[PDB]
């Protein structure tokens, strides 16, 4: 466990009251309420919405992550844009290549043509140069 | 931070045309031009070992997995296990179907409870309702 995920799950735990891998107004309210708050019925759907990566309106355990780490869903998002362009940046020096994405892409088990993976740089390669930085990545 | 550079360096020495791919010719030079002979089988050997894409010659991410020692199956599961830990947001050893949605959906893939579900149904080969490394090594 890092900066406690054991903590972070028994946290989780007592919030969603009802074992259902989700915390709702009514649930994060309650708990609130017990150590002295009184939040609105705005202020709580606020707090979710924070976090709420999947737009439903409720925490589940992994937006909760979030909330721990202190940060709002479009931060979190980014560090996860992050991660992944760093899978295929293999080198590390902030570009995807065409030959990086061929290999990178074939040991994930997709195995593609010189024409499709030439194809995929070309589309994302907003900047000109050949290659797929992070901004180009983001979409 | 140095160790690149300098397989960028070594790299290019190789790849006398610019290519981007070392051959077998290429390699042969430069044994050649050291201590050694090698063999065409020798080389195309050499090559095998890190030929990922199955094309017979030597990229420059093929290069680096030669260069960090590794053999291409060795190379290809660190690289899985790397994007299993893009999803396994928790660092269990498990994918969740949260974790799952909630990766998918930052990474531009919003898909509905139903088919997450669905996802984690199909890899979850031990019935534990969670994705295992070994369970997402079958699934790609
Ligand atoms: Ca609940
Ligand atoms: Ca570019
Ligand atoms: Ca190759
Ligand atoms: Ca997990
Ligand atoms: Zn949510
Ligand atoms: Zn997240
Ligand atoms: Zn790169
Ligand atoms: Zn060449
Ligand atoms: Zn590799
Ligand atoms: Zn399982």
């Amino acid at each position: 466990t890092e900066e406690q995920i054991a903590e972070f799950k028994e946290a989780f735990s007592l919030f969603d009251k009802d074992g259902d891998g989700t915390i709702t107004t009514k649930e994060l309210g309650t708990v609130m309420r017990s150590l002295g708050q009184n939040p609105t019925e705005a202020e709580l759907q606020d707090m979710i919405n924070e976090v709420d990566a999947d737009g439903n309106g409720t925490i589940d355990f992994p937006e909760f992550l979030t909330m721990m780490a202190r940060k709002m869903k479009d931060t979190d998002s980014e560090e996860e844009i992050r991660e992944a362009f760093r899978v295929f940046d293999k080198d590390g020096n902030g570009y995807i290549s065409a030959a990086e994405l061929r290999h990178v892409m074939t040991n994930l088990g997709e195995k593609l043509t010189d024409e499709e993976v030439d194809e995929m740089i070309r589309e994302a390669d907003i900047d000109g140069d050949g290659q797929v930085n992070y901004e180009e990545f983001v979409q």
